[PDB]
């Protein structure tokens, strides 16, 4: 042999996600014995060595769009790993796509947070495949417009068994669904959509037109805007007939995108394709209101997740990887990146959970559906949007090899960018904040008084910042984005403060809520301890 | 048809990088005639279609390592496609690895800003393919230890004439240089190091060990750190033998990358490779000092050109995409992004070039000299730091599209980091410079002279956080990067100032140095007039 081979990290496999995270266990505190001990095995799942190699195959070994069979008919089929399939089998049993509609006593008043906080683990370990699993939960709030729909559509939703084959829907164990929204000239402007819906006998409707990007393309139907002679209208559209036969979908292409590569995004034209309409004529936008609502939270929780997964590697590595004869988790400059690092993922998690828990209290409590309706965008937008800077950093603090493909920095900084991207971008979730600003003042009085609440009189401060924001907002819409960021910070250190992680807040709340325009982690003095903040929130497993 | 393909933004395909570029071309302004037709004619090419066509295949046709022929000889040879080798004949034959080498009396005095103006150029349209030009041009700063080898080796390395066949070094037309110095037990504590060298017959050394990250592997040879009795030494180890046999070289095999993938980087292990020292025995890390030095340089600058390329078709997408009826470019939201994102561009632009005007001036200005030394670790901490963030951002402002590989925009995302990260990350930059202040105080205060002259009096408030930087930084090695960042701020607004970019200097002065904390781009409000600075450095 030339050398040995020495100083390296063990791997972080087998230990517990969940049971390494202390703000995440508080934050799951109150949840029932029984929900800890399934937190406890999904902790371990996501870090099991097998669960890992699936993650990497199903990112690796990729969907391929099958246009046609040997003969030259069309199919339009996607083929995927079996990595795919069994991720999904273990989340769909886990019920990632259904428990906010089942009716389980131990989760009552719970069901968002429950699922949060399980969706929270999953997307440390693969997060492409949540993506049916989102939109199948989120899709069932747009059927709730034509409750017959629902009534006849739920009961294979939310089974808890996942059927992947080319069987019609109404064959199957269950089914999932996705969206049809985008099209080539636009996916923000959807009422520049052309797509349009004919009346077709029976009073089912006909669909001719294009989605420019159609995720999770074997799903088994589809929530689709399209024109009627009143409006943008929604549907409900197979992909295959009742005899399984194509329904008039024709798949063109599957991008090749930079990350979320497990997860097969198509280009798709439709032909006389046949589907219900869902919710009243002319109605699409505030058919779907809700739904969206609901993936935006998925896609805070899923960027937090990854920013905890990478972030912990980070610090794992420190901990264990020596130079110049000591861990680098000994040196004061590396102490300072980890913590300042930790203190963002710390406030992330903390705020997406927070809105979870406003999800749940929306129906009993009038200022958390105040917070519900107005920080959903604020969360989406933070929470998303720091994701890429936070885990290039993290990933860094690799050295060479976390630039490396056979290691998870990488594919986690490939991926951060779609939950920001995939709906609504930055500038649509701050316009979104201004106008509700614009026609509900009293929604962000209620979430300035629960941030005050929190605070205590020592943040009266920054309460008047968000005011100043929110009426300069009104005067001039290009600084929107400004009052969307100091919401979030606001938000995320009351949070802090409420789950009683004072230390972490106290150093959160002098940096982003009192520190000068930085563009690097790192950014902090020795006033507050950095290997404790490390030790809180990362304790060497 | 089923559907009409509307709304859609025509290519930047077909003008010009450099006359679409102002503050570049205030940065290139006394230069000579000569020296701005050729970056015209550079500036034509990046944006090309066939350019652009060899930049995608160089980063699609990916390299492949063979490590034996098809009887079952080691060959130890990567193979490349054709578009890599082109883009290597065009800027070896432009000098992007020789030119500040050379004795031209056109870029007299302006030998690392002439050739950093086209570096700049050529990131914004494939940047692996620079490294073996970076890491040649910066060997001959470690050969020049040693004279002798050095009148031995540069005919060959300063040729113009690119030549990437098998034959021995000094029977090719041109050869190339790389580094082997990064073990699997470390790239930063190089003393570290476990590759051993051993005296042999003829005053050589015979070198077993192994290096971890060996970019470019088709170089001719390789500065090589190597453990002697003395300490840690430098070498220069070429890959074949006289008759072009193999020196030792065993290849495992090629990383797989993020980005930078155009690049092949290799793992290696040596058995008896035969080289010759470079410097005095023990001298290793001192010997490869100003070659370290010459490639970060070199990081910040390419740093901004990804970050230039990425904004301007960000920039030109948002005039051309219509969403609620009229052009994205005038919603003030998509301005205030846009234009926040043109700042921090154009100070990292400015102060990366400022940077190769201290290395231009430094033989003959003992302040000029003060700024090379103290400040190469400031700005390639701060000028490749920033490039994730920001290419992100501007990914983000093409919709779904900016997520797409067939697009420019993910490709220089995945390339964003390796500025950072390839040599020393941001806690070795920050510990350098807090060494500096430590050893060397004087030098920063010069840094602090250049900059309040150009910021004026009403400065002084700048000048005073950078004081208490430099304080709070001797008290706590721990706030390193903050001291680090500021005097980027600083040093970029100054050079603002100094190319008369007085609007753009402002708005970065009032957030950059004077705004809050803040996690996303967009923080600009009316006052800063969002289109005026678009308009000023991205003109349609
Ligand atoms: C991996 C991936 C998966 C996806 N899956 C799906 C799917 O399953 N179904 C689906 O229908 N779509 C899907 N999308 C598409 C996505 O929803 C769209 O990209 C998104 O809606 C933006 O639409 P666009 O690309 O047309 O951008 P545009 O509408 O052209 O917007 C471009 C930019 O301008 C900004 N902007 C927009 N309006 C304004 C304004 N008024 N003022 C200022 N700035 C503004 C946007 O925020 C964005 O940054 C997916 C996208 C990705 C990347
Ligand atoms: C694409 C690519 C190409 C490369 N090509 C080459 C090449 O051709 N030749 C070559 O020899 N190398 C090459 N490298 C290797 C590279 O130089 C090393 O990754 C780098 O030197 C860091 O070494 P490391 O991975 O061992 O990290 P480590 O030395 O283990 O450090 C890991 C982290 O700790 C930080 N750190 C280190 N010391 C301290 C400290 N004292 N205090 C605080 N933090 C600290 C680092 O900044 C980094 O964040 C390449 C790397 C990449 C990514
Ligand atoms: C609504 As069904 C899948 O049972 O036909
Ligand atoms: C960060 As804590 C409140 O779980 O110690
Ligand atoms: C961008 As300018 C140097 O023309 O002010």
């Amino acid at each position: 042999k030339t050398h040995e081979v020495t100083n390296q990290t063990p791997p972080i496999t087998g230990t517990n996600a969940y049971l390494g995270d202390p703000l995440l266990m508080q934050i799951a505190a109150r949840f029932p014995k029984e929900l800890h001990t399934e937190l406890e095995q999904a902790g371990r799942f996501v870090l099991s060595a097998e669960a890992q190699d699936l993650a990497r195959l199903a990112n690796t070994e990729l969907p391929k769009l099958r246009t046609h069979d040997r003969q030259g008919r069309r199919i339009d089929l996607v083929e995927y790993h079996p990595a795919y399939h069994a991720l999904m089998r273990r989340s769909v049993a886990q019920g990632l796509h259904s428990s906010i509609w089942e009716d389980n006593p131990l989760e009552s008043g719970r069901r968002h947070q429950a699922r949060a906080a399980r969706f929270y683990l999953t997307a440390q370990l693969e997060a492409g495949h949540l993506c049916p699993l989102t939109m199948t939960s989120a899709s069932l709030a747009a059927l709730m417009a034509s409750p017959e729909v629902y009534k006849q559509w739920s009961p294979a939703v939310l089974s808890r068994k996942y059927d992947f084959s080319q069987k019609p829907a109404f064959r199957k164990q269950g089914v999932t669904l996705g969206m049809g929204m985008t099209e080539k000239q636009g996916g923000t402007d959807v009422r520049a959509n052309a797509t349009r819906a004919e009346p077709a006998i029976g009073g089912a409707w006909r669909l001719t037109g294009h989605k420019w990007f159609m995720s999770a393309p074997m799903s088994d139907a589809f929530l689709t805007l399209a024109q009627t002679k009143e409006g943008l209208s929604c549907f409900l559209l197979p992909r295959l007939g009742e005899k399984g036969e194509s329904n008039g979908f024709f798949f063109q292409r599957l991008k090749d995108k930079l990350g979320n590569r497990s997860n097969a995004s198509s280009e798709v034209e439709f032909d006389g394709a046949l589907g219900q309409m869902i919710g009243s004529p002319g109605e699409g936008v505030k058919t779907i209101m809700d739904m969206v609502t609901l993936t935006r939270l998925d896609c805070a929780v899923a960027s937090a997740g990854l920013m905890r997964s990478g972030l912990a590697e980070a610090v794992h590595h420190s901990r264990h990887r020596h130079v110049f004869g000591k861990p680098l988790v000994e040196q004061p400059l590396m102490q300072r990146v980890l913590a300042d690092m930790a203190l963002d993922v710390a406030g992330a998690t903390a705020l997406s959970m927070r809105l979870a828990r406003a999800f749940d209290m929306a129906a009993s409590d009038r200022a958390e559906a105040a917070f519900a309706r107005s920080m959903t965008p604020v969360v989406k937008y933070w929470v998303c949007k720091i994701a890429p800077a936070l885990l290039y950093e993290a990933m860094e603090c690799l050295g060479g090899n976390g630039y490396i493909e056979d290691g998870n920095l990488a594919r986690a900084y490939r991926e951060a960018p779609v939950n920001a991207i995939w709906e609504g971008s930055g500038n649509v979730m701050a316009l979104d904040v201004a106008r509700v600003l614009s026609r509900a003042p009293a929604l962000f009085d209620g979430v300035l008084d629960w941030i005050s609440g929190q605070l205590g009189p020592r943040g009266q401060g920054t309460i008047d910042v968000l005011r100043a924001a929110l009426q300069l907002t009104e005067t001039d819409q290009g600084v929107a984005r400004l009052l969307t960021e100091q919401l979030a910070f606001a938000a995320a250190a009351a949070e802090l403060r409420q789950l009683g992680a004072d230390d972490i807040a106290d150093a959160f709340i002098e940096t982003r809520l009192g520190g000068l325009w930085r563009t690097t982690y790192g950014m902090l003095d020795a006033r507050h301890n950095a290997m404790r903040i490390i030790d809180q929130l990362y304790p060497a497993s």
